[PDB]
């Protein structure tokens, strides 16, 4: 049944809000590890790297934190730990744990390491540093199949300008060799999948907490060379909202999960997680608002839904149609909220609770947020990101209840701000 539904806030199986990103995944087995920040306290100081496991990546479960602050230290509560990597030592049987160690500046500009016998650990801390004494901040670990399964950390360094690949010793403890350095690449956020036997790098480039497109990089070996940047998605959707964290083989395509950064309010930094397809070659996303993953099978199924065109709505009060390029249909509901609304009509289903992936544009650099009432039941209030522009849609979703048969949808209604302007809806 479940749905992989970017941009909804994901609960554990406790009900709580899970807290991992800047996402590493590891496979023991047929159990999958979910590594992340713990951002609970709405900071980027250091709280926790916390640990999820899943058996079809879907259903999590918080297991204890993998790692957590010691005052004095550099991962204590005063510096920064960021995007940890986990993969397995098979010579120490040993699980070694990767992350941006750094100060609250970000002035330190390392690696820290840390290890444990079980998968969630916890993990004990062996230390920071610059790696063979370079920047690193952003960063990765790739993990390769030849038959030592030799380990590569994937870093920004030189203050973000050169990005670079390096070869891990084979405890994965410390980088033996540099292997490629991209300079003035300005890549941030990488992460590598191999497929085809031809390694694939993704990455964003560097703007803050704002999404910037993702760029796919290819290469037959990680010293290179590697190929001019391509994208992954469409341009002006900043990699649909999102910045890469971690990219996980799937049968012959992958996912690629990113997170969603809300600066303002961290904890509630969304998950952003769309099958990454390879049939042209090349990873793109595929912008799925909602679908299912089938790990054994490494297939993935997207969910079809209807679309309604929030311009055939019902307007009312002060909202206006709007006409630009990037709307579907060409057209959208724009002043929407402070007195105005638009209701959609004859939204037909089969009843129970539906995902509904609300399409609209927001020139700001701040969040809005639209009014749902299903039926003229009471509203919820769904959050709209920035969207990159008047003309950009994007999508966020929602979880509607409706009645078998005929519905409505009313938007806008009851809110003294005005919200984003609407493109579409798409029932799931
Ligand atoms: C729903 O979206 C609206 C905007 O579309 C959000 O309203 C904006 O809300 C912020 C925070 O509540 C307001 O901020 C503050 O302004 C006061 C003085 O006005 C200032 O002293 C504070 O430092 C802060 O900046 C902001 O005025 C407001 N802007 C607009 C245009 O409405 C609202 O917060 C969102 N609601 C939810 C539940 O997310
Ligand atoms: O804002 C923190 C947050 O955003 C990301 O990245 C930023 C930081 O890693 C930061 C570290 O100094 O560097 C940003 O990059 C600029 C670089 O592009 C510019 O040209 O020069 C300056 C030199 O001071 C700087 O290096 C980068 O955008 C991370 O993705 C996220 O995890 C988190 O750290
Ligand atoms: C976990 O999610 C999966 C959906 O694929 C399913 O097994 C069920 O809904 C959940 N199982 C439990 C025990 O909560
Ligand atoms: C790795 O080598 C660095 C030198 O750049 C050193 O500072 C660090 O302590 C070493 N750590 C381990 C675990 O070997
Ligand atoms: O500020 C009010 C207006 O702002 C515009 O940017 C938006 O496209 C309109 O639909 C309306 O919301
Ligand atoms: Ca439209």
């Amino acid at each position: 049944q479940n749905q992989i539904v970017s941009g909804a806030a994901w609960t554990d199986t406790a009900g709580n809000t899970i807290q991992a990103h800047g996402a590493g995944i590891l496979q023991v087995g047929s159990t999958f590890y979910w590594f992340g920040e713990d951002k609970s306290h709405n900071s980027a100081l250091f709280k926790a790297v916390s640990c999820y496991t899943s058996s079809d990546l879907v259903n999590w479960s918080r297991q204890n934190d993998a790692l957590s602050p010691i005052a004095g230290t550099m991962i204590s509560t005063s510096n920064v730990v960021e995007r940890p990597k986990v993969i397995f030592n098979q010579k120490n049987s040993e699980y070694v744990m990767w992350f941006h160690s750094d100060s609250s500046n970000y002035g330190a500009a390392m690696v820290g390491v840390a290890t444990a016998k079980t998968p969630c650990g916890p993990y004990t801390y062996k230390g920071s540093f610059k790696p063979l004494g370079a920047d690193s901040r952003d960063e990765s670990i790739f993990q390769d199949d030849d038959s030592a399964q030799t380990a590569y950390l994937l870093y920004a360094s030189d203050n973000n300008q050169n990005f670079k690949i390096s070869r891990l010793d084979a405890n994965y403890y410390n980088v033996t060799a540099q292997v490629s350095v991209m300079n003035g690449a300005t890549l941030q956020a990488p992460g590598i999948v191999k497929h085809n036997g031809e390694y694939f790098l993704i990455a964003s480039h560097t703007s803050g907490w704002a999404p910037n497109p993702n760029k796919w990089f290819s290469a037959s070996s990680l010293a290179g060379p590697w190929s001019a940047q391509q994208d992954i998605a469409p341009s002006a959707t900043r990699t649909w909202y999102s910045q890469n964290a971690f990219d996980l083989p799937l049968g012959s395509n992958a996912i690629y999960m990113g997170d969603r950064w809300r600066p303002s309010l961290l904890g509630s930094s969304r998950y952003i997680w769309y099958p990454l397809d390879f049939s042209s070659g090349a990873p793109q996303i595929v912008h799925a608002d909602v679908w299912s993953v089938n790990v054994q099978a490494g297939t993935y199924s997207v969910a079809s839904g209807t679309s309604y065109e929030a311009e055939n709505g019902q307007r009312g009060g002060s909202s206006t149609i709007l006409s630009g390029s990037g709307f579907s249909g060409g057209k959208a509901v724009g002043y929407l909220g402070h007195g105005g609304t638009v209701t959609i009509n004859n939204v037909q289903s089969n009843g129970g609770s539906h995902w509904v992936a609300l399409y609209f544009a927001n020139g700001d650099s701040t969040y809005r947020n639209v009014t749902v009432s299903v039926n003229g039941g009471p509203s919820v209030l769904v959050d709209q990101p920035d969207s990159g522009g008047g003309n950009v849609v994007i999508s966020v979703p929602v979880k509607l209840n409706l009645n078998s048969g005929e519905n409505s949808i009313t938007f806008g209604s009851g809110q003294s701000n005005y919200a984003a302007d609407l493109d579409k809806i798409i029932v799931y």
